[PDB]
């Protein structure tokens, strides 16, 4: 079916764009099949902070890629992560504080999410009633080898500096989080691929019949271009800035980290930015104006079209 | 008060007696003067198999430690350990498997303890209420450094040989069991001082205002005399055994293995075997009535006076 093929091949190519690493393309690509031919839809997990809601353009790359899947079936389950939260720099969270962070978070994320096809999620739904019996049966489930193979633990452990055994438990439960939510994508930041890595080896020793996919996104790059944005470093763009200044703020960037932002930001395919840089390249397009593309929709995606032209003059 | 000092000297003596080790012997004097002073008890917590109560004298050792530290103001807590005992060679207990398998214990451990100052505990008590939350809590206390210098893990993780992380939780869960019971003393076998020093550990990190001494009891010698003795090994003496069957083992030993059987078996005292042994020198007593007499002691504690004189018949 000549036809299928290449939709498929694209989508393949837009869920890995921007990725730094897959694994499971094979399942991925099974379940966007299975999508096209019978609109099921398959379960996407990511995890957020439920502490700090306060959000820069770095915040919504994953986003961005979840809102991506989602043309491809996906069904988003944007997990907080209240249980650890609520145990407790880092005080505990109250559940009245846990609520009104997660209202927070929706105040945005369907300016890029399908809200039709998102769940917002807490894992204490399921973590308090594991008991202690539940974190035993877990524990049996994982060695300690394993463990002390995730990069800070191999280090400290080397250098014979503490590692506190409810250190062990963390990604333990971020994987059970991935069994109890059935995933079948999760996606984390880079240095998450051990822990992605755990809920996918969980899920197996459950005995679910599957394993999910996991996709590791960068961080993005400040508007300097060599230090990842931070609201400490100085070079974030915050999503509730107002129009002209988030505008003026995306107009700094160089032209290399324009297409950078674009890959990782623009709603443009693949085969639409290509055209954005013949067209530069072939003098069709000024380089100005395609910033100023980038510039308006991203003002737009967090106010409207109006708004984003008002910026620009 | 020289008398008083005469009857502590003694009483330290009597409660070495016998023990591999001894881990807080200053708190351990400062609770007995305090049982002289104000008859206020304090708290002993031996811990037992759920499932296997089929008993022979080696069992009986630590048992005999807790008799005689109730002679000093000890309120046992007899704890089975029936939480990970239901969790699951080693196949999984159900509740009424645990209280058939106490009631047996109780059949027998009377003859030995003072029942009014014995209290049969089960820790499911409170690890059914730890919550996941609480086992996050209690994991947060102890380090991963620390816990593979027990013996059996070190040489594991040398080995580079399977230990599952379920492993950390047992001796975390054991210290817990003193953190819950306010254990003054814990008794234990010889292998066990790990596991008796994470509950010592445990109480300081909780907050408790003391930490548990520790006492190490060996393995009781076979009849042979140089393998322990075990049902498997034929070497044992069965507490159920019939008197004059129970007799006649006892008198197979050889005279050095008296001695040991009346240090850790016997309720004579110290000064009370040091007669036996001078006597014996000076002629004045036949080794075989000492033999003799300890045959019908333990004959006589696990039926009567009557039946120990028609075994030795």
């Amino acid at each position: 079916h000549h036809h299928m093929e290449q939709k498929i091949s694209v989508a393949l190519k837009e869920i890995k764009r921007g990725a730094n690493e897959i694994i499971g393309l094979e399942y991925i690509e099974k379940l966007v099949r299975k999508y096209y031919e019978t609109n099921e839809r398959f379960i996407v997990k990511a995890g957020f902070d439920p502490t700090a809601p306060d959000l820069h353009l770095g915040h919504t790359v994953l986003i961005q890629k979840l809102a991506l899947l989602q043309q491809y079936g996906a069904r988003v389950k944007f997990l907080i992560g209240d249980f650890t939260a609520m145990i407790g720099t880092r005080k505990p969270l109250n559940r009245e504080q846990v609520l009104e962070n997660a209202k927070t978070y929706e105040e945005q994320i369907y300016k890029i999410l399908d809200q039709k096809h998102t769940e917002v999620c807490f894992n204490s739904t399921w973590l308090d009633a594991l008991g202690a019996k539940g974190m035993i049966e877990l524990c049996a489930k994982f060695s300690v080898a394993r463990m002390l193979e995730r990069d800070d633990f191999a280090k400290r452990h080397k250098e014979n500096r503490p590692i506190s055994i409810v250190e062990f438990l963390y990604p333990l439960l971020q994987g059970y989080d991935s069994v109890a939510m059935g995933a079948d994508i999760e996606l984390g930041g880079n240095d998450q691929k051990f822990n992605l890595l755990v809920g996918r080896f969980l899920q197996r020793a459950y005995g679910l019949n599957k394993e999910q996919s996991i996709i590791t996104m960068p961080l993005l790059e400040g508007l300097d271009g060599v230090q990842k944005m931070s609201k400490s470093l100085g070079n974030y763009v915050g999503i509730t800035e107002e129009p002209n200044a988030m505008f003026g703020k995306i107009m700094s960037v160089s032209d290399d980290l324009m297409w950078r932002y674009y890959t990782l930001l623009s709603a443009k395919t693949l085969e639409e930015i290509e055209d954005l840089k013949h067209g530069i390249l072939n003098q069709t397009l000024h380089p100005k104006a395609v910033k100023e593309d980038l510039a308006g929709e991203i003002v737009a995606r967090y106010y409207d079209n109006d708004q984003a032209f008002k910026a620009k003059e």
